């Protein structure tokens, strides 16, 4: 139980953070050139607050591997010094900070 609890501390914690802004919804593929070819497995915050609420979560390890697919997708679209992929970084180092000072 309680691993799951932190899940939830930690996705909160994304998801009112001031640099969250690129990762609450899924990639609209329609606006953003390339993604869809690009991206093979997008994941955003949204989609891990659906899979969570039901549960559909084992360990926190596989919450963990969604988290670090939305970093890593965020850098493999975005320049380092684009607008979301600054953000991305201070999310990444946010996430792996806090789910570190936990385990
Ligand atoms: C994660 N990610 C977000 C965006 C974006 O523009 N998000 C704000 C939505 N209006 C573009 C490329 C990308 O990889």
């Amino acid at each position: 139980h309680s691993d799951l609890t932190f899940c939830e501390i930690i996705l909160m914690e994304m998801e009112s953070h001031d640099a969250a802004w690129p990762f609450l919804e899924p990639v609209n593929p329609r606006l953003v050139s390339g993604y869809r070819r690009i991206i093979k497995n997008p994941m955003d915050f949204s989609t891990m607050r659906e899979r969570l609420l039901r549960g559909g979560y084992t360990s926190s390890e596989e919450f963990a591997a969604d988290a670090l697919l939305v970093f890593d997708n965020c850098q493999t679209f975005n320049e380092d010094d684009s607008e979301v992929g600054k953000a991305g970084h201070i999310m990444r180092r946010f996430f792996e900070s806090r789910w570190e000072e936990f385990y």
